[PDB]
RNA sequence: ACUGAAACUGUAGUAGAACCAAUCGGGGUCGUCAAUA
């Protein structure tokens, strides 16, 4: 279960697998370096739900995200999301803390 | 400036000899499963 920290989001694109670390950078061991955020955004899907403006696997999407904190780590919480053609709208304000998930306001 | 006639292409001969539809295989048995937050 510790091995999941060492995995980067990836997409194959032709004969290449292309890594997508996002705003964070791949540390030497493969974990997100120096406590920068998780390589993928978290799309709240079940316990809190962010429908478009429900997204499915492999939807190309454009979205706002907010850096949120829990425990030793932080991540980009998807705040609102649109299909890549649509417009995601104006910058959202400070998100609500969702239990132990605390907003940083970096959006 | 006188049509020849009459005559069974029949008679004898086994599409057959040899070749395995076969070779191997206990109707058997134990460790999880799942990936997030």
């Amino acid at each position: 279960a510790t091995m999941g920290l060492q995995m980067v989001p990836a997409r194959i694109e032709g004969d290449n697998i292309v890594l997508y670390p996002g705003t964070s950078r791949i540390g030497n061991n493969g974990r997100p370096a120096n406590n920068d955020p998780m390589y993928a955004a978290w799309l709240p899907y079940y316990q809190n739900r962010i429908a478009y403006d429900m997204a499915e696997h492999g939807d190309h999407v454009r979205f706002w995200a907010e850096r949120y904190t829990r425990g030793n780590f932080c991540y980009w919480r998807v705040r609102q999301i649109a299909r890549h053609n649509q417009n995601l709208g104006n910058r959202p304000e400070r998100g609500r803390n969702y239990g132990q998930h605390h907003s940083t306001g970096v959006i």
